């Protein structure tokens, strides 16, 4: 269970997140995803997301070394550990799909 | 802009488009929810949800600055930035947001 205060906040955040997810879903369908994402994300946030994709890809590929991840993608040991933990916690279905699309 | 900086900027642009395409394909495979949980921290997802509300209420024009602050945590500087983003957006996006958010 959860206390009513925390539960009320969590439900609000949940509904607000689903609204963003659905808004972006429809933007993709209307070819408006690029301007929507420029509106909703700062330039440095967009860059971070692009870099996180590369970190995920190289973690799954298994070829880049720790020094290379730091020097090429700015990912130190703490960030590599976090990213690896996120991948382990993700559903197997997502990980397998990521391997197919990113390591194509 | 030097060739070095231009080359870096183009690489960042391609990396961003790669994320955009990855998420597009995740939506098509109904894997967008777990992908977004992997790619975004909880506090980042919350911020995106709140930014949608700020955009909505700025377009609606009903809430006052104080209400935007109390309900959405959006101070005066964030309201100014959000308003600038909306003004710089293409007309097609603004027209669509007015149709769906309002
Ligand atoms: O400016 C910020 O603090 C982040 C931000 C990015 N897109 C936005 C849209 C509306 C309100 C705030 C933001
Ligand atoms: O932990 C972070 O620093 C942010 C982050 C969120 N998703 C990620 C995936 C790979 C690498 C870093 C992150």
């Amino acid at each position: 269970q959860q206390s009513p205060y925390s539960a009320a906040m969590a439900e609000q955040r949940h509904q607000e997140w689903l609204r963003f997810v659905d808004l972006l879903k429809n933007a993709y369908q209307n070819d408006l995803h690029l301007p929507l994402l420029n509106l909703m994300l700062l330039p440095d946030e967009r860059e971070a997301l692009g870099t996180r994709v590369r970190i995920v890809e190289e973690l799954l590929r298994g070829e880049m070394s720790q020094r290379e991840l730091k020097n090429e993608l700015g990912a130190g040991i703490a960030m590599i550990t976090r990213g690896s933990n996120y991948l382990k916690a993700a559903p197997v279905e997502l990980r397998q799909w990521l391997e197919e699309v990113l390591l194509k």
